[PDB]
């Protein structure tokens, strides 16, 4: 009644719909996230920060003593799992229980894209390493490259006086490192728990199925980032490139920031076709900013 | 705890209308499929052919 032939065939079946599903899922977090792999619990991140650059090597080569401190990304863990109620094996209604690893497929490839925008839109409730706000009105910015003395107060968070609008960001990708890193500890699998001479099966009247995975997001460096929720016009807009594109590292150096893309919901794409994208102007004048940036419209932002 | 997903006035309703999400792989709504559609041709059965 029950052979190895079967229990092969119906968890290859399986796997072969999982895998089908998870494989077509789309992939947007790669674009706007950088992926580093472990092997342990977590990975220290000090070398976010400074900006390197060139001395003239008047006296003695310059050695820099990095920072202790570290980001503590102290990545997370979390599945779900299923059942197949056994029904199967008697009636061999096979027909259903496809949609079921179609969603867990879905649900997997698409769960790392939810954590990445949700943490970029929680940027206002999320501490950096510089101990306060990603999008906050005072970081620190010291006037020496020791890092001592009065500092100044830097803002990249604009909100009319009340009512504020929807939100948009701007990112950069042109460096190493995009603005969120997305950890990998180990990659999404599934096992086909379903024995004969198991337990919670016999006493049960249940296959369970499930799936496991090991990863987190985490913020970068709050140089290239910026955020408003002013409604998405060519003068804001300018400000707030101009004002990103204008950023001095320590002793008023500028960093030479090239921001790339410009990320909207859904809800304002036809602004980010106005501002860029098409050659007509509010006024009607051919655009100063035609195809400056590359819009990436999401629906994981509303 | 209170769940509804039924919003209406007090009286004198209006057009209904529906919010739906197909974010999932499975829809709200389910379709079966038994056999796929099938035209069958008869006519001489001594009946309805020339009769």
């Amino acid at each position: 009644i029950i052979t190895p032939a079967l229990i092969s065939a119906l968890k290859t079946s399986f796997q072969k719909h999982f895998q089908d599903a998870l494989a077509t899922a789309p992939s947007t977090y790669l674009q706007v996230a950088t992926v580093i792999p472990s092997t342990t619990a977590s990975n220290t991140y000090g070398w976010l920060g400074q900006f390197p650059k060139l001395r003239e090597w008047i006296g003695q080569r310059v050695i820099k003593d990095m920072a202790a401190q570290g980001y503590q990304i102290t990545n997370k863990l979390f599945e779900s799992t299923v059942g197949v109620k056994r029904t199967d094996i008697e009636d061999d209604n096979l027909g259903v229980y496809g949609p079921l690893m179609q969603e867990m497929g879905r649900a997997a490839g698409a769960h790392p894209d939810e954590l990445v925008f949700a943490l970029l839109k929680a940027g206002n409730a999320n501490l950096c390493y510089d101990g306060q706000n990603f999008f906050d009105t005072d970081h620190p910015v010291y006037p020496n490259v020791d890092g001592t003395g009065t500092a100044t107060t830097v803002s990249n968070l604009f909100a009319p006086a009340a009512d504020p609008g929807a939100a948009w960001y701007l990112l950069d990708t042109s460096r190493s490192l995009k603005p969120l890193i997305y950890q990998e500890r180990m990659k999404p699998s599934f096992t086909s728990m379903t024995k004969e001479d198991d337990e919670q099966v016999f006493m049960a009247d249940e296959y369970r199925y499930g799936v496991r995975s090991r990863c987190n997001v985490g913020f970068g460096f709050w140089q290239l980032a910026a955020m408003s929720t002013e409604e998405l016009n060519q003068v804001n807009f300018e400000k707030v490139y101009d004002a990103m594109r204008n950023q001095k590292a320590d002793g008023g150096r500028p960093l030479d920031i090239r921001p790339n893309l410009l990320v909207v919901p859904t809800t304002l794409r036809s602004k980010a076709k106005e501002v860029v994208g098409v050659q007509r102007l509010a006024n009607g004048a051919d655009n100063p900013n035609f195809e400056l940036v590359q819009v990436l419209d999401t629906a994981w932002l509303n």
